[PDB]
């Protein structure tokens, strides 16, 4: 390939994260007063397909995030892609799988690609640019694939998968080559994963409580388990590079990696109301705002974590008021800041402005 050995690739690795390692280190805008909003589009989407949010370093030195939603139709996909107000459109690529099975992972890679997991860890490549077959790849494993993910700046020769116990394994896009860093366990059962902002940490997790943190440039070292009480939804790296901010049903607990293993960045905080209950909420990727969604009153709430005082508070400012949703995003470019409201089978976009 162009990596001969494992040793030549975990080198690669390190380098390439020490090169990007001091970027990204600026903070994203402070997010204004939001009084208005507007429903800007109505879309059906298939849920049951996991797409992993995919993150681009800019010019800015902070970093973007864009969110995708897809529905899959005989032999087609449509995509519906935005990482804030204006960046919203639809792009359709065809599905080169048979019979219009629908892929159980999607992820982007550098240079347009996109990465498609079919189950018995098949994986195809697609240049969604040109429509054409890059790979068709299966990753030898028993265990099923549940986390799949390529990093923007760092290593682009590879991205990187994770089955349910805990294989985790480098593929080259161009050749067939591959590297694996860390080997089945089994105490534990993943169903989704996060990658770190330097691309050296990676954080497998399940919804009961399971929290494990693997460094991928030392082989096999021992992954960190970090105590969770509680229903995890989501976890996700901060920006800044030393939080860990776990997403739970009615609790948001948020890590400090610069400390031991376990040591909270501020006390946990509770999401009012839950009742509970139907209210969904996310938090961006800074980690410090805050948007909830009530079905019970149609509103739209904003919170803001407050450094001072280590705790989230309702911005009182903002009277965001609007169709069942059970699930919600939230992006937050240059553009515009909007919410992707869900239901298990269809999702709203809302434009929000000041």
């Amino acid at each position: 390939a162009v990596a001969i050995t494992r040793e030549e690739f975990l080198q690669g690795l390190l380098q390439s994260s020490r090169d990007f390692v001091a970027r990204g280190k600026l903070k994203a805008p402070k997010w204004p007063i939001l009084k208005n909003l507007e429903l800007l589009q109505a879309q059906n989407y298939s849920r049951n397909i996991k797409t992993f949010p995919y993150k681009e370093l800019n010019k800015s030195m902070y970093y973007d995030k864009w969110v995708c939603m897809c529905r899959c139709e005989d032999g087609a996909l449509h995509f519906t892609q935005l990482k804030d107000s204006k960046t919203i459109t639809t792009i359709t690529t065809p599905n080169p799988r048979t019979g219009g099975e629908h892929p159980a992972i999607i992820s982007r890679g550098p240079c347009n690609r996109l990465l498609l997991l079919y189950p018995g860890n098949q994986i195809t490549i697609l240049d969604s640019k040109t429509n054409k077959v890059l790979r068709e790849i299966e990753v030898d494993s028993a265990n099923e694939i549940i986390y799949m993910y390529g990093h923007n700046e760092v290593n682009t020769e590879y991205f990187i998968w994770a089955d349910n116990r805990g294989t985790i394994g480098f593929q080259s896009y161009e050749d067939d080559s591959q590297y694996i860093v860390h080997s089945a366990k089994s105490d534990v059962e993943y169903s989704s994963g996060v990658l770190h902002k330097d691309s050296l940490l990676l954080a497998l997790y399940s919804p009961d409580g399971i929290l494990d943190v693997y460094n991928l440039s030392s082989p096999d070292q021992a992954s960190s388990r970090f105590p969770v009480d509680a229903k995890i939804k989501e976890v996700k790296f901060a920006d800044n590079g030393y939080w860990m901010v776990v997403e739970c049903d009615q609790t948001v607990v948020c890590f400090d990696l610069r400390k031991d293993v376990g040591t909270l960045a501020y006390p946990t905080y509770t999401i009012p109301e839950f009742k509970t209950g139907t209210v969904t909420y996310d938090i961006d990727d800074s980690g410090k705002n805050m948007i909830a969604y009530s079905n019970e009153s149609n509103s739209l709430t904003i919170y803001k974590f407050d450094k001072k005082t280590k705790n989230w508070t309702k911005d009182e400012e903002s009277a965001l008021c609007l169709a069942d949703f059970t699930d919600m995003d939230v992006v937050c470019g240059d553009g515009g800041i909007a919410a992707i409201l869900k239901t298990n089978d269809s999702f709203n976009i809302v434009a929000l402005t000041p």
